[PDB]
């Protein structure tokens, strides 16, 4: 398993513009198009994405670009991160991918918001971050999500994926 394959399991793949949980216009893997309610503000900026007119329908290999792009930018936000950079580099690979997974959801502020979380993590206090991680709008919106997270960052294997 690696990062890819994880958030292709936590985002689906949807060829057709969508709605994500919070109501917001989607595309692809998890490709957020805008927040604003106006389809054809998310058509516009879907075409200005791919560099085509596509009347609100990509192929596999355009989400898949995306979805390239929305990954990497996702691990040099980390790195740029103050705050991010930090946790990052002390972690094992699984769990790398546990926190590469929260920014490509919820964004490097977001993420950054989780202080208390961050630094548990950062002392290795696996079991009462998993605790705090769970106190948070994020679980309680999405949590068949969140507990695959969280379960990969107390653990550091992929049993929570290896289900799925």
């Amino acid at each position: 398993m690696n990062i890819f394959e994880m958030l292709r399991i936590d985002e689906g793949l949807r060829l057709k513009i969508y709605k994500d949980t919070e109501g917001y216009y989607t595309i692809g893997i998890g490709h957020l198009l805008t927040k604003s309610p106006d389809l054809n503000a998310a058509k516009s900026e879907l075409d200005k994405a791919i560099g085509r007119n596509c009347n609100g329908v990509i192929t596999k290999d355009e989400a898949e670009k995306l979805f390239n792009q929305d990954v990497d930018a996702a691990v040099r936000g980390i790195l740029r991160n103050a705050k991010l950079k930090p946790v990052y580099d002390s972690l094992d690979a699984v769990r790398r991918c546990a926190l590469i997974n929260m920014v490509f959801q919820m964004g490097e502020t977001g993420v950054a918001g989780f202080t208390n979380s961050l630094r548990m993590l950062q002392q290795k206090r696996w079991d009462e971050a998993a605790v705090n991680l769970a106190k948070s709008r994020w679980y309680n919106q999405t949590p068949n999500r969140a507990k695959r997270v969280i379960t990969t960052f107390r653990t550091g294997t992929w049993d929570a994926y290896k289900n799925l």
